[PDB]
DNA sequence: TGGCCCCACGCGGTGC
DNA sequence: GCACCGCGTGGGGCCA
DNA sequence: TGGCCCCACGCGGTGC
DNA sequence: GCACCGCGTGGGGCCA
């Protein structure tokens, strides 16, 4: 399809997203820019065409669904492992036995 | 390669219980799976996960195994009902959201 | 306590 | 410059 | 702050 | 009736 976003940009949106719902909402603005001008064409639309409103382009809405169900959970785990587990593993490997300040306080007290 | 490094469900569950967070959980698995680096000789100091900063690289086989346990205890979010019950309401809300709140107007 | 552990964070290095 | 990556560091809570 | 943003929720309409 | 569906609404968190 033509309205494809880059893998890297999609990952960025996942990271910036506050929740899965907010993640979809961000993709909506990113993929439907014409509705989100200061003209607020967005107000004439919803996802289904309910309440006498126009229906959001189901092609792009199906793409948003794809990112939510196929990419979003994988990128959320990927970002947890890389940003939390890996830093913690490295910290544990390089952690000193005694702090630099605790060593110097002993170095001072022992000679004073 | 790992016959001994293979942890049972009971052993993994115990490590989860003493760990304070997912990150700390990964750190404990590191100690549990790399006992030779965490002796009083502190060979751990020559290593990190990638081999950056002139350090040696942790065995990527066991490091992948640590990942496996981390995602085995803290798995993927099953998005089954999420699209219909969370995303769709948010999409409609964003489409109808007013510029100013009415209480502020 | 005071020692061990966890994690947050300013930092310099890297690399384009 | 700036996005990214591990370091050294110390506040701080738990524990024995 | 105050503007932007997010999301929860009572509500009437719809449709079986 | 009743389960379901988008609406209009306002409490509240983030930020510069």
């Amino acid at each position: 399809s033509p309205y494809l976003l880059s893998d890297k940009e999609v990952r960025e949106i996942v990271q910036q997203s506050l929740s899965v719902g907010n993640f979809a909402a961000r993709l909506l603005v990113r993929l439907f820019p014409e509705l989100f001008t200061t003209e607020n064409l967005r107000l004439q639309y919803n996802h289904s065409g309910a309440c006498n409103k126009k229906q959001l382009d189901p092609t792009r809405l199906r793409l948003i669904r794809h990112y939510v169900e196929a990419v979003y959970p994988v990128e959320k785990m990927e970002e947890v492992w890389h940003y939390e587990c890996i830093p913690s593993i490295d910290e544990r490997c390089r952690r000193p036995n005694r702090k630099k300040c605790d060593i110097l306080k002993k170095a001072k007290k022992v000679e004073k």
